[PDB]
C-alpha cells in the first residue's frame, strides 16, 4: 500500500534531479496549495535526434497506484500518439509496463521515460495497441513516415 509508495517515489525525483537525460522532462503534478501528488507526474519525451520523430517534445502523463514498487506506472500519452504500440486512449504498451513482463521494482523513471523514447522510431510489430497505426506501418510506411513527421513538426517548441 501507500507509503512505502511514497516513499520510493520520494526517492525518485530526488535520483532524476541529480542527473537526467538532457532534454526529457519529468516532474510531479501540484496538488493545489503548496501540497503535491507524487503518484500523477507529467513528463515529456524529445524525438531522438535522426529520426523522423527529431525536434517533437512528447508530453505523457505517469500515474502510480500504491501497490508501487509492487506493480508498474501507467504512462499515457497526453493527447496520444500516431504509433502502432500507443493505444487509441494514448496508453503505452511496453513489455517493461506489464507486471508479468518485464517489469522489476528497481526500475527507475529514467529507464522508463529512456525505454518509452526508444519505442518512438523502433516499434513493436508483435503488440500491435494501435490498428490503424499498425495498418499503414505494415503495408504503406511511405505513409507512416508522412503521418510521423507531421506529428513531430506539430509538437516542436515554439
Amino acid at each position: 500500500m501507500s507509503g512505502i509508495a511514497l516513499s520510493r517515489l520520494a526517492q525518485e525525483r530526488k535520483a532524476w534531479r541529480k542527473d537526467h537525460p538532457f532534454g526529457f522532462v519529468a516532474v510531479p503534478t501540484k496538488n493545489p496549495d503548496g501540497t503535491m501528488n507524487l503518484m500523477n507526474w507529467e513528463c515529456a519525451i524529445p524525438g531522438k535526434k535522426g529520426t523522423p520523430w527529431e525536434g517533437g517534445l512528447f508530453k505523457l502523463r505517469m500515474l502510480f497506484k500504491d501497490d508501487y514498487p509492487s506493480s508498474p506506472p501507467k504512462c499515457k500519452f497526453e493527447p496520444p500518439l500516431f504509433h502502432p504500440n500507443v493505444y487509441p486512449s494514448g496508453t503505452v504498451c511496453l513489455s517493461i509496463l506489464e507486471e508479468d513482463k518485464d517489469w522489476r521494482p528497481a526500475i527507475t523513471i529514467k529507464q522508463i521515460l529512456l525505454g518509452i523514447q526508444e519505442l518512438l522510431n523502433e516499434p513493436n510489430i508483435q503488440d500491435p495497441a494501435q490498428a490503424e497505426a499498425y495498418t499503414i506501418y505494415c503495408q504503406n510506411r511511405v505513409e507512416y513516415e508522412k503521418r510521423v513527421r507531421a506529428q513531430a513538426k506539430k509538437f516542436a517548441p515554439s
